[PDB]
């Protein structure tokens, strides 16, 4: 009742301070944005005494020397016993250190860090020199991801015009900030962004043509988000792709045909200026999109830079009048943009995190994700604003904007359906890192912080920053068994930890041995055990829970706990990990091979056949032709594996009634859920083949994988093909089915070997005729019969459809290159 309370979401570093962005509740129960500037943070350094020396000896040497370099009056320092258990060979298991608190903000040389290998006759190592300020705050104050923060001694008059937030305060010391236990959170303001660009061939520059903004101002993660939730506001901005003016009637047609507002601008600079202004006023907590992180945010940033947009900083929540000096270095561009966006969470459904939640996808194209996650179909329009029709054709312009609007709302809907926010929040609360790092990073970040918190809290010093596939058709049900928990069960079962495994820190290639049963449970195994235990606690509560809201919540919690545990191996296995330890990785890997090798023998002891296997999954031929019998075999195998390995709990992930297998991610099959056809890795190049070819291939699979005898079905195939061969020769198939699309990456006159490419020959024939066609143009053609080359015989579809042109499809080409070659692979085995 006397403290400033904020729910923190994101952060940024500046002038050796730490700024937290979050939300504050007002007297009308509404929540607005807020920022907190944190001063007084210090790096925690630990100086390691020399043989015979003490911490007091160290205090006498460096403290006075540190006061000089940094120009400090006094420096807090004191002896402290700390444990060490990582890869530096010359440091003991436990020692008395001198803990020195060195402020980030210092009068002198504040940007100069103390090296770990600092020369001295009292100590021979220094930990914590290069500490990151966010890390220091989070670890010292035990902050575990986004949560409510009690902030005492908040100064409401110190900060002036620093942010795009409604409330700005500061604090003199980080100890004034403590986390609360409150489990609920405020509603989030989400803004879905969809951007349409244009490639300027002159400068090879990506330019922005339009932007759609869909606002959802009350997304509550405390309850499930309702499907097909409608936006509170929808607006589209657009500039002319070619000239300074749009086609006539555009505004009247927009109001008539397009949902939400449409705003027209005379140029891109004006458009982007309005965009920034809208962002500021909307003040969203989350920006949702598809491929924002490493495609469109880059384009957006550079264009605001190119066009010198003064209000560019409103993409984030800190106010800057000028860009960073070095903005313009390849890799550094990522940091600058991420830094500028600080304050607003980037919810990208198609980045690494987004993909990890949607393993059933293959391309992660927007329309594909929409199909997989929402079971809805959207046929994507290929909009090319280079085409001249968009400068005078009002209907084309309108359809293109509709495509943008649709994509914007699809991106949002998908992000909610795959529960990208709640899952990432839970993952962040479990690992103790930043929500932004979880949304936009790899697993390593979570892996890193979960250990940083775990070890630091128990007085530890942390480090400074397969079975080849059986190719063919499998007639018996094949089950895919999930072995994701393999490594975390090994680490737990054999008590493998940085603190338990005696290892030679000189030669990291030397294989160590697991600790004897006498050794107490280590930090890493205990962490895993706790995660597994809590997961069970949740699943127990679920069985009883009646309320669908709380139940759905439990399922999210349960998932997060699982993902956290199954990512732990990365901590010690990933080469570039802060906690990388080769002796441990090898130790866990070898035990993993044994278990898998023995898992094979176990399968065979039940008269099962291992079709494929690796550390993540094992595929088993059940030998049954019935779902029930297959599942029972599957569970029997599950029980058998657990009896031999008490901590290894595998499960059935995929059920294949039939399986045409080539590799782990290259197969066709009838999956059960209601049987359904599923193809992976064999649907790469659909574009190069016509509808007839794709209709043939699909029909062939269906019949082959059908529950019909393998001769009658295979005869049904020949009766089908032969019939297709006669229909092609007599040309009694729709001309549509022969069509082949091909996009031009470069201008037709500059295509090397154009004489061989049918699309180019047809494109050039349009030029010499008169019609215009450039790079990016999609050529639809059909190979015709009359020696003339295949490319020469290629003609535009619309031409071939006109009977009076006397053009017919060439049987030779379509029977050999379009029907034979593809099938020659389908029926190889």
């Amino acid at each position: 009742t006397d403290t400033f309370q904020m729910f923190w979401l994101d952060y940024c570093e500046v002038n050796n301070t730490l700024i937290l962005f979050g939300k504050v509740k007002l007297k009308d129960d509404n929540c607005v944005s807020a920022m907190v500037q944190i001063n007084g943070l210090c790096r925690e350094l630990f100086f390691l005494p020399r043989e015979g020396k003490t911490p007091t000896d160290i205090h006498e040497e460096i403290i006075p020397l540190l006061m000089d370099k940094y120009g400090l009056d006094n420096i807090r320092a004191k002896p402290q016993k700390m444990k060490y258990s990582f890869e530096l060979p010359d440091i003991p298991s436990e020692s008395d250190y001198l803990k020195v608190l060195l402020p980030y903000q210092t009068p002198k040389s504040s940007r100069d860090t103390i090296p770990s290998d600092l020369s001295s006759d009292t100590f021979y190592h220094v930990f914590g020199g290069n500490s990151n300020i966010f890390e220091s705050f989070v670890i010292q104050n035990r902050i575990m991801g986004p949560c409510w923060l009690d902030i005492k001694g908040a100064d409401f008059n110190s900060i002036r015009n620093a942010s795009h937030c409604a409330v700005e305060v500061s604090v003199d010391k980080p100890q004034n900030i403590t986390p609360t236990t409150t489990k609920t959170m405020p509603n989030l303001r989400c803004l879905s962004l969809s951007i349409q660009t244009l490639m300027n061939p002159k400068e090879n520059k990506q330019e922005i043509v339009s932007i759609t903004l869909s606002a959802y101002r009350n997304i509550s993660l405390d309850s499930p988000i309702p499907e097909n939730i409608k936006p509170d506001d929808l607006c589209t901005l657009v500039r002319p792709p070619q000239s300074t003016s749009f086609p006539l009637g555009l505004a009247a047609l927009a109001k008539q045909k397009l949902p939400g507002r449409v705003r027209l601008f005379n140029n891109e600079k004006a458009m982007l200026s309005c965009f920034c202004a809208m962002l500021k006023v909307e003040d969203p907590d989350v920006i949702i999109g598809h491929r924002l992180q490493n495609v469109y945010l880059d384009v957006l940033a550079h264009r605001m830079h190119d066009l010198n947009i003064p209000t560019f900083s409103s993409i984030g929540r800190r106010l800057r009048r000028t860009w960073p000096e070095k903005f313009g270095n390849s890799n550094m561009n990522h940091f600058f943009i991420s830094d500028i966006c600080s304050g607003r969470l980037i919810c990208d459904i198609a980045n690494e995190m987004g993909q990890s939640l949607t393993p059933k996808c293959q391309s992660w194209d927007l329309s594909e994700m929409y199909q997989v996650t929402c079971e809805k179909e959207h046929k994507p329009l290929d909009i090319d604003y280079q085409n001249p029709q968009y400068q005078n054709d009002v209907n084309s312009m309108t359809m293109a904007l509709q495509e943008n609007i649709t994509n914007c709302m699809i991106s949002a809907e998908v992000s909610y359906r795959i529960q990208l926010l709640t899952l990432t929040k839970q993952l962040t609360n479990l690992a103790g890192n930043a929500w932004a790092q979880t949304l936009g990073g790899t697993r390593a970040g979570r892996n890193e912080y979960i250990l940083l918190h775990e070890f630091s809290r128990n007085g530890f010093i942390v480090p400074d920053k397969v079975f080849e596939p059986e190719k063919g058709l499998h007639k018996n049900y094949v089950l895919v068994m999930d072995f994701n928990s393999l490594y975390p069960s090994i680490i737990q079962e054999f008590n493998i930890c940085f603190t338990t495994v005696d290892r030679n820190k000189e030669d990291i290639d030397e294989l160590p041995s697991v600790p004897p049963s006498e050794v107490d449970q280590g930090v890493l195994p205990r962490l895993l055990a706790n995660l597994v235990d809590r997961r069970r606690e949740v699943k127990k509560v679920m069985k009883t829970e009646t309320d669908p809201h709380k139940r759905v919540q439990c399922d999210i919690r349960q998932q997060a706990l699982k993902l956290t545990a199954n990512s732990m191996y990365g901590c010690l296995g990933y080469v570039n990990s802060r906690f990388y330890a080769k002796p441990l990785a090898m130790l866990v890997t070898n035990k993993g091979r044994e278990i898998l090798m023995n898992t094979r023998q176990l399968a065979e002891s039940m008269n099962l056949l291992v079709v494929y296997g690796d550390t993540d999954s094992v595929m088993i031929d059940t030998g049954c032709d019935n779902y029930a019998d297959a599942i029972k075999i599957g569970l029997g195998f599950k029980r058998l594996v657990n009896e031999r390995y008490r901590l290894l709990e595998i499960d059935i992930d995929n059920v294949f009634k039939k399986l045409l297998l080539h590799a782990k991610k290259k197969y066709a099959a009838l999956t059960v859920n209601t049987t359904v056809l599923e193809v992976k890795g064999l649907d790469m190049k659909r574009r190069e083949f016509c509808p007839l070819s794709r209709d043939v291939s699909i029909h062939v699979l269906n019949t082959i994988l059908s529950d019909k005898d393998p001769e009658e079905a295979l005869q049904e195939v020949y009766d089908y093909l032969e019939d297709i061969r006669i229909k092609v020769e007599t040309n009694n198939i729709r001309i549509d089915k022969y069509k082949i699309n091909m996009k031009l990456s470069k201008d037709p006159k500059a295509y090397p070997g154009g004489k061989n490419m049918p699309a180019v020959q047809v494109a050039l024939r349009m030029r010499k005729a008169g019609r215009v066609v450039k790079a990016g143009s999609v050529i639809t053609f059909v190979i015709t019969k009359q020696a003339l080359s295949v490319a020469e015989r290629a003609h535009a579809l619309n031409e071939v459809m006109i009977k009076s042109n006397n053009l017919i499809p060439d049987p030779q080409y379509y029977l050999e290159k379009q029907i034979f070659a593809p099938v020659e692979r389908l029926l190889e085995r």
